[PDB]
């Protein structure tokens, strides 16, 4: 009995190891990891593997090098094929905190120019290249080589300065990362590192940029239509 991957992922999301994967649509799934907070509730991320002809790409490690091993042998296990690079969403610790275990695998990383320069600081790696984006938030192409169908808009600052976010053209997919949270959303979790003055813009610019995305994908809540965005931006306003 030798089913796909889409057809194993019929029955539902697909616990592995400490991981869960979601198929989101026929080349693209949703992992989510999880941090132990010691005495409460584990801390769930999610980020995206997209199948992308004979290569795998990346949106975002796992919070650890374990965890995002993991997630290279669910890729090795389920795709059986080679995962070509990775874009990882801003510098904290649930979207670079697995960069060592991506670059040990051969993969090319790639993050906001900003999320490199604050990742070592906080006893993170940096991913190997640097993107830059125009005034108008899209990225330079010349710093984007052979991304596929991976669109990347930085949106202004949010949820952290550095925020990035992902459309994968092709599909009805945009992914958010932590800028965005579900239109149920009781908060818009962990501000620390917020610009608490523009976090409402910069989800507005999200949802201006990926327009045909009817799928918001994000880090911190489960797939959502657009009503998201707007939540959020509710959700921000003021603060
Ligand atoms: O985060
Ligand atoms: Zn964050
Ligand atoms: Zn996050």
């Amino acid at each position: 009995i030798r089913p796909t991957i889409g057809q194993q992922m019929e029955t539902g999301d697909q616990r592995f190891g400490d991981l869960v994967f979601r198929q989101l649509a026929p080349n693209v799934w949703q992992h989510t990891s999880y941090l132990d907070m010691p005495g409460f509730g584990a801390v769930a991320s999610n980020g995206l593997i997209v199948r992308d002809g004979g290569r795998v790409l990346v949106v975002d490690t796992a919070w650890t090098d374990d965890q995002t091993a993991q997630i290279l042998n669910w890729i090795k296990q389920e795709i059986n094929l080679p995962v070509a690079l990775a874009v990882v969403t801003h510098a904290h610790q649930d979207k670079m905190g697995g960069m060592d275990a991506l670059h040990a695998a051969g993969i090319a990383t790639y993050a906001n120019a900003l999320s490199n320069q604050l990742a070592p600081q906080e006893g993170m790696v940096a991913a190997q290249h640097s993107l830059t984006f125009a005034a108008n938030g899209w990225v330079e192409p010349a710093t984007a080589p052979n991304f596929g169908p991976l669109k990347v808009f930085y949106p202004g600052p949010g949820h952290t300065s550095d925020n990035i976010t992902v459309g994968i053209d092709g599909t009805d997919i945009a992914f958010g990362g932590c800028l965005i949270k579900d239109s149920k959303a009781k908060s818009l979790g962990n501000l620390g590192d917020a610009d608490t003055e523009h976090y409402a813009a910069s989800a507005r610019a999200f949802g201006a940029a990926f327009p045909k995305a009817s799928m918001i994908v994000m880090s911190h809540s489960a797939p959502d239509s657009r009503a998201a965005i707007t939540h959020t931006a509710r959700m921000a306003d003021k603060l």
